[PDB]
């Protein structure tokens, strides 16, 4: 249909105004003294939330161009939360600082591509300086400590996570589900974790962790591309009776199939989600048979001749739970016999020895690690059920923070790590003055989280920030207690990965927006 | 329905405003410092792209006249990418420069037909001069160099492409498809490529490349026109059950059969594709027979007395893959046995002895080159599916680039071949003063891509353009490095076919618009 | 429905305004320096055309009154093309030039009816003067020259047409179809062309020429009126099976059978055509036996006791192709035997010896010439299908041209016969001054085409026209080359028929409009 086209400054201020509504709404939540946001609901009483991600999910603008802005930085910032388990909000407020001052500079006549190069350079520097500031978390004393701090000072959670990591190792797979009673349980079951995301959002039935959660679903396994509901319909109507959900693992699910799936599960007919089968070529189908072994299903390939129309309920795979992130599919407790799976580990481990090249060796060992290693399960005991759902949540959160900390360590939270790292870069320069401006734009941007945190507390951001730069290392301001001192010892810290990802993603989308000269949307 | 009719200047300003929206949108992406265009999507996050072809696809305007302008230069410029594999953006910006200054002259009162004659003279001259400036690509060392640069300096792609051209020849068929594992496969199979396109769009299952791709399809060869799906039903429902797609090659398909096939396969019922048989008269039939022998099916003609209703599944052909352009149909790994096909090649090779005429000899040798040569298949290897898909994209690209490069050579890229060629034509004149103005208009237009490139780099286009005019041959400005020198040593180059095609198509649509006195469109 | 009624001047200016849009849109295409008109199409890129007929087709105006005007001179001028193969556009600019000044004068107070009579007298005069100016085209050298200039200087088309006319005669039946390639075949087949229109539209096959085209159809011969699909259905089912189209030859087709046939072939099932038939009485019935002899069929009459249900497939006649115009039917290559043909020829040829009356002699001579002469078939060859279709269209055009030229000869083209002829009429007067003004109005208007052509060419019309008036005979201005001299020698010329037709039809609709006092249309 006819388009509205906007250029240059015209487009830029629209974008800016848009990210300003997104950010200004999202960032009032930021401190420990962060405020509430009220989100209306058609049915019932409005939601009161301090969760910036909940707020962001609800922000869409009337003006088409502004909306494009807000939606751009939503989409890119959400990737922070998806990588490190937190920092999407942080990414939003950083993005707003960089985009604001950046466009400001653009409009004085500086070269946007140079500004971008200067920003990107400064950001890379900042990540190095951040890797220096990082304090490792390795020994399980510190693992339990961080899990605890992430549990809102609950030593039970730190304890729990630390133990699951002592069992399946730092590298291993850990889930948490409803408890059966007062006391917590930990068990290791048949299960796997591999890289596939939901093929579309809206598949998500649990928006708090941003994932698709399915209990006792049937699992379809097909090596082929599925574009058509013609091949699907018999199995849809066969699952409809039995009354269980469905998870699709195929070479892909495209067009008519995927759209008809989104609509079909939106209407309440046979709720289904879909993922991509991991790998390509031969390793793809090999892994698809690893799944066939694990869930006790059977693979449908056009290569051996069986088709999707030929599929009944017995050909279907089943497991007691599956969880699907933006980027990750993990399977817990497949019906598949321990005979079949042990035999699979045997066959592939036999395939391991013949490797001439290291590559095949490592891929097969990846497969066996995932399949034989299984999955660690945490059942969370609360007494009353309400406490259970709540504590389960805290444990999930604490778990993500702890994985992140295990990987890249921890740095001072409260956004003082950013201001710190930023202050170590005062002498960083580029190839031309525009690049230099770009650098100082990003270094100034890096003080926005702490300044906002302080602002929410009703204190003077300029002063606090000044004082925090004055110090060195993990010395910072504890917003809760209004006390300066070592932020880590005070127990206020972020996994290094989330701060880094926040900054990287923020700078990414800002860079694109600064270098954007044309916007094309539909007509009102 | 009632029309709005604009005449003269009143129409020409509308056309100009339309191509101004389109060109201004597209050309911000031009060059190594090119900007981002943000293209809105109805659901989800906006698209951020530097792909000017992608941008052009979205430009449609509310004013029906303005729209007509934009859509005209849109459709002619697209033929540039279609011919040479690139330069559609370039054509768009050229066409905008010619149309703008040409229409200026028209309004001052000069003769549009004379101006058009002048422009066309200048472009004929320019294409000559382009041929001169061109450096050949013949030795495979050079074929690798070209493929390499189009791959963004991956010598692997260059090597690969050159080896495939070493197998099936420079004039030979080369396809690229997904990889089975790490590293690369090069496989020659029995196969054929001829010029016939889809009789309908919407067939396209890979809108990325805008082409049709079918796996293990059945192929129907019928010598007749088909206007009725009533003849089609028995074979359609015979193939429906076999679960494999269908290719239709006949004299033509019109009206009811056309629409019923498009609708039926767009509904997910029996997905099929249909193309014009190559050629006309008798050789259309002998070429149909070549394709029959290749795909191991049987030719249905009214003449022998078989009807499309009596057609069975063995009468049909099959191959592993088929691929359909706008103008091209490719058949990969036909089922047909070496006995049948070498028999056919023997026959056609004996027919060449008996050939009375050169023409007959040439068309027979055509059929034997297509039939004997087969098809080269590049399977692209990588570590992960993403690196594979990306590398596959760069390979397809660099493959187009290298083909064009083989046909007409290479000229300095980055907009300087055009400006060079324009500099050599300062003394060119026409029959009268208007034609002379036309010539000068084209010659100025040719500076447009260089100038735009430089401008997106943040430099002064007049200065760079002036400096490049001062040099000779392929001396120009490298915009990525800000360094003047020899553009072919510096690895910045276009295939001469794309520069020529861009210029010719720009000047075609431009000439047409300049000489347009009347516009007719539906009423708002 | 309530009406809008206008009278007198109101109505007149509305009409004038309408024809000004029509003619101003169409006349920009005129002559060799003719301009481009851009026509919007709903889906896809716009059409760019120099074809004034195409442009005319698209013109429909919002104001219902103006629209009536446009549509009037539109419908009448399309008759110029209809009769002579060309001249619709010319007629349209002539009609604009007469209507304009005719109305100026009506509003100046002159009698419309008297103006119309003065215009008509001037046109009669001009047609005679045209007949004097006309140079004969009879010998095959002339014939081929005309065909060549109508073929856009292709001497092959001249030769080919002259060849076909040498085989079957100038009054002979000549058809052109696709070639079997590279070489033009010319074959005489047994066939006939008679004056029969389609009994209904929507038999339409190839709407470009708007004609019915059937391939290898069965031909049914019966003499009677058919109001019911009942009687036919048995032999209709006989035809449905064989899978070939069908021609019905009867006295008429009316009512429920007519509508049921419309719907039957509009929905696609058993495509069939129905015949005029030629004439009344014995001219309808007696000659129909010749169709029977030629097509290999049998006549069905209620008079000899046989009925249409008793009709089978073999009772029907069979021919290779039949084409039906609005007004004309042609039967191409029927199977009926040379013995049967020569025999029936013998019958009717010895029936003319026995003709008591001249009228019988003439009608019988018509049937024996139509039958014994046969049909010529030009199969147009070229190198490629595209070259072939282009050449075929040109050959068709050139043919119609050369027929017209054979009948009435040729005159100076490119505008100058009209201006010449008009120049010879300065002393022509009527009964009263109003008629005089009418005559001068027409004579002025005959300068419009030349003037317009010269205006498209960028030169001064008054001057050129002046100069052409200055001379004698076929002296004129060659617009393409800007050269004065003998138009015919320079190879710029029209069949006298189309110039006569243009003038006559234009002045017809102009006279109608001038003498219109009231218009009535629906209410917006």
């Amino acid at each position: 249909a006819a388009k509205d086209v906007k250029f240059g400054n015209d487009a830029r201020v629209k974008m800016l105004r848009g990210v300003n509504v997104l950010a200004d709404a999202v960032k009032v939540t930021l401190g420990p003294k962060g405020r509430n946001v009220v989100l209306d609901k058609s049915f019932g009483a409005p939601t009161i939330t301090k969760d910036g991600v909940s707020v962001a999910r609800e922000i869409e603008l009337e003006d088409k161009f502004e909306n494009m802005g807000a939606q751009m930085v939503k989409e890119v910032a959400s990737k922070a939360n998806a990588a490190a388990g937190d920092g999407t909000t942080t990414a939003t407020v950083l993005a707003q600082a960089i985009i604001t001052e950046g466009l400001k500079a653009v409009a004085a006549g500086m070269n946007p591509m140079d500004l971008k190069r200067g920003i990107d350079k400064a950001v890379t520097a900042a990540v190095e300086e951040l890797k220096a500031l990082s304090v490792p978390c390795s020994d399980s004393k510190a693992i339990a400590q961080v899990g605890t701090i992430s549990a809102n000072s609950d030593e039970t959670v730190g304890k729990l996570i630390a133990e699951a990591m002592d069992k399946v190792g730092k590298e291993g797979v850990i889930t948490v589900e409803d408890g059966t009673g007062l006391q917590d349980e930990l068990d290791v079951v048949e299960g796997m974790q591999f890289d596939a995301g939901y093929l579309s959002p809206y598949f998500i039935n649990k928006p708090e962790t941003g994932a698709v959660e399915l209990e006792s679903p049937f699992i379809l396994l097909a090596d082929k591309k599925i574009s058509n509901i013609r091949e699907m319909l018999p199995v849809l109507e066969a699952v409809a009776k039995a009354g269980k959900p469905l998870l699709i693992i195929a070479e892909d699910v495209e067009g008519e199939a995927l759209a008809t799936l989104v609509v079909n599960t939106m209407r309440g007919i046979v709720k289904v989600a879909a993922v991509k089968a991991p790998g390509f070529g031969d390793r793809r189908k090999a892994m698809l048979q690893d799944i066939a072994t694990l869930t006790g299903g059977t693979v449908i390939s056009e290569e051996i001749g069986m088709e999707l129309e030929k599929a009944t309920l017995e050909d279907l795979g089943q497991a007691k739970r599956v969880v699907i992130n933006k980027d990750t599919t993990t399977i817990i407790d497949g019906v598949g016999e321990e005979a079949a799976i042990q035999g699979r580990v045997a066959q592939i481990r036999q395939q391991i020895e013949e490797a001439t090249s290291d590559y095949d060796r490592e891929k097969l060992q990846e497969r066996v690690a995932k399949l034989a290693g299984g999955v660690a399960v945490i059942k969370v005991g609360a007494a009353t059920e309400v406490e259970m759902k709540e504590k389960k949540a805290r444990v999930e959160d604490a778990l993500h923070a702890t994985r992140a900390a295990v990987e890249e360590g921890v740095v001072a939270g409260g956004g003082v790590a950013l201001i710190r790292v930023a202050s170590k870069l005062a002498d960083l320069r580029g190839q031309n003055e525009d690049q230099n401006v770009g650098i100082k734009v990003a270094l100034r941007a890096m003080e926005a989280p702490l300044r906002q945190i302080v602002l929410n507390c009703g204190e003077e951001p300029s002063v606090v920030a000044n004082t925090v730069k004055g110090g060195d290392g993990n010395y910072g301001y504890n917003a809760a207690t209004e006390e300066y001192g070592n932020m880590i010892d005070m127990g206020i810290l972020d996994p290094t990965k989330v701060t880094r990802s926040a900054l990287q993603y923020a700078a990414s989308v800002a860079g694109l927006m600064i270098t954007t000269e044309c916007m094309v949307t539909d007509l009102p």
